[PDB]
């Protein structure tokens, strides 16, 4: 397509764009099974329109939108047991994780300048289940990762972390509250004890789980799983994303630090982006206020009901889930997962791909879609 | 503000948000004089709504939105004289510049792995007029910058660059097509010759100027200024941002590489962000199609008419512009610029702050606002 001298009418360009949108899948149609995003809360469409022409890169021009970012951060902080959190509503969990990594690296830099570190690059303990944003950060910022192995329950091996912190000079620890692949929860309580006893920064990636775990009804909690992950454990920062299980429009990611003392280690404006949306903070604040805990609890446990329904139907049909679900994520063991995924795609079922098919039971996934999924999968298996 | 158990009604939360929005400035009100963002083209509000629930981080689910990103990149490429450009509609000029820096660094890494570079970190020539995103990149990616001085016309000293490339092993050159502070245009033609003759990557930052320079009427072009900046000069990449002078909603930044061969140097998904908006590509494609060159020409040269009106009125009132404007940016020499800026702010005029006040004559700035500005400034000066 080449740039043209003459413009076209609104009707022409809107009809063209609608033809392309018709090629997309839509969350509400029973096709998308592998996404950690879903339909936005309908009220957010009005909020996006109100705040479209704001820019939190120049907050002096948009004092009210800036106050709403602060209020959104405060509500997330309150949810995470910290009324003094310092943070931002950023572009997503990637930027949030990258900012935590920047903070870790600048704490190390200060030590390095004072002769208080023998590491030529920050050394950070990262579980092998970490999201790919951590690899982007390693690659960009020249970080040294010590990859921590996982246990049979797919959570980080805390004894490895403890041993590594004794053997090596460590600049940071990462724990995950809701892994991307399986929805498992690292033992943040133990990791935070190790971190505190050794004066090591600890970041919790709760991009997905941060807006699920605090709302789980007791019947979905498992004996021997610890669900504690937030600032009550004294962690240094938490990633938590409204555009995942907060029903907010992209871009709405969250990064919270324990207090304002961390801001100075984000100096080079604290965000990676410059010009940036104002509607994310507005939507985050408004959705949490509109729903309250009661409304988010309802949505979370509706997803969990459908998750456990899917788990049951899978076993009934002789499929092997990787684990009993912890959050609203189920994975199905399959040796031919790559080909099965393509056969599912050919029949209108888009899962993600551990030698397993991964299903994220977001609010758009209803019982009828799970039944449909099981029928197609059964047929594929002959 | 604390998280509450009970939710609130839509009317309550919308009225609260509207009270905060009322504390913001609005572009159309004659207050904002220092922003490189402005009012969006009204059609984009419909496009945002259509594409709100898309995600270019998972383009396999949104094939049409992904095609629209490709078409948006193709139209920008065509505008920049390259029908084969490889690129993305990203979150802004910051992410675009960071991706160019990542590419430069990974070309260096490959050399380093083969023993073909004596530099322990990429060495990049950057003019002192570079936008702050280049400092974010330096700080994150451990780049070594050789800062190039500027000439009396505030453009990069090409002889310094040539000499430095002879004296040192250089991994990249940055040229700016529309500086943030003054709107000047580096001699990209000469920089590209140096770069080509020495096999050095060259990136052009046209975040602002890329959607102005191609549309300038001849009466605004100055003798002795070279306006050539695009892929006709053989440069490696160009940043160009629709949410600046493309009238598209944030986030709509642009990064274009000369061809698909650069994609492999963005390997670690090529964007920094993961989950990311689909409406930026839709809006970028649709605005350029809706306006055509004729419609963008009209807007650009309307801004330039108002820029030269402001320049004239300033001189008539014995104020000293830093330079005769090149793009739709004027700066006013003032020793007490900091205090004058605060006095302007107190009277409803928000400029930015070179010991000068900076005015960006975006489409929302009309003659009446310039007249109002001059009266207030005169009064402030007594
Ligand atoms: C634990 C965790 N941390 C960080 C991130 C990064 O967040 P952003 O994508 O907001 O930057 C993700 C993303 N999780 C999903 C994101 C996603 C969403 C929708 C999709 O259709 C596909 C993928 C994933 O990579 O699987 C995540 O799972
Ligand atoms: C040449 C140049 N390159 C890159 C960027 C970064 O682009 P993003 O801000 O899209 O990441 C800018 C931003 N120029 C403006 C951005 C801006 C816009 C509106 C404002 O109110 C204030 C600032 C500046 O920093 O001045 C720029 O001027």
């Amino acid at each position: 397509r080449n740039m043209q001298e003459k413009g076209v009418s609104e009707k022409e360009i809107l009809e063209e764009l609608k033809k392309y949108r018709s090629l997309d899948l839509k969350y509400e149609d029973g096709n998308i099974f592998g996404s950690m995003c879903s339909n936005v809360l309908p009220i957010t469409r009005k909020i996006v329109d109100i705040f479209l022409e704001t820019n939190l890169g120049d907050p002096g021009l948009f004092k009210g939108t800036k106050l709403l970012e602060e209020k959104a951060v405060a509500l997330l902080g309150s949810l995470l047991n910290n009324k003094d959190a310092y943070g931002h509503i950023v572009s997503g969990g990637t930027e949030a994780n990258l900012m935590a990594l920047r903070c870790i690296k600048n704490i190390w830099r200060e030590k390095r300048r004072k002769g208080l570190s023998k590491n030529e690059h920050p050394k950070i303990i990262v579980p092998i289940t970490a999201h790919f944003s951590f690899e982007k950060g390693r690659e960009m910022m020249d970080l040294e990762y010590i990859y921590a192995p996982i246990k049979e329950d797919y959570t980080i091996d805390e004894k490895f972390v403890k041993d590594a912190v004794e053997d090596y000079d460590v600049d940071g620890i990462i724990g995950i509250a809701g892994t991307t692949e399986l929805g498992t929860i690292d033992n943040i309580e133990e990791l935070s004890k190790i971190a505190k006893e050794n004066n090591i920064y600890i970041h919790v990636d709760a991009a997905f789980g941060g807006l699920v775990i605090p709302f789980l009804d007791d019947k979905y909690k498992k004996k021997g799983v610890n669900y504690k992950f937030d600032f009550s454990l004294g962690v240094d920062s938490i990633t938590i994303d409204p555009h995942a299980m907060g029903h907010c429009p992209i871009p709405s990611g969250g990064i919270l630090f324990k207090d304002i003392g961390y801001k100075r280690y984000l100096d080079v404006q604290a965000t990676i982006l410059g010009t940036r949306v104002g509607f994310g903070g507005a939507c985050t604040y408004a959705v949490l206020r509109y729903l309250g805990r009661e409304g988010q609890r309802k949505i979370v446990n509706e997803c969990m009901e459908n998750t456990l329904y899917l788990y049951k139907k899978l076993k009934e049909n002789n499929f092997k889930p990787v684990i009993e679900p912890i959050l609203n994520i189920v994975a199905i063991e399959d040796e031919d997962y790559k080909e099965v995924c393509k056969k599912l795609r050919d029949r209108g079922i888009y899962v993600s791909v551990v030698k397993a098919l991964r299903i994220v039971v977001m609010p758009h996934i209803k019982r009828e879609h799970i039944d449909n999924f099981i029928e197609i999968l059964n047929s594929i298996k002959r």
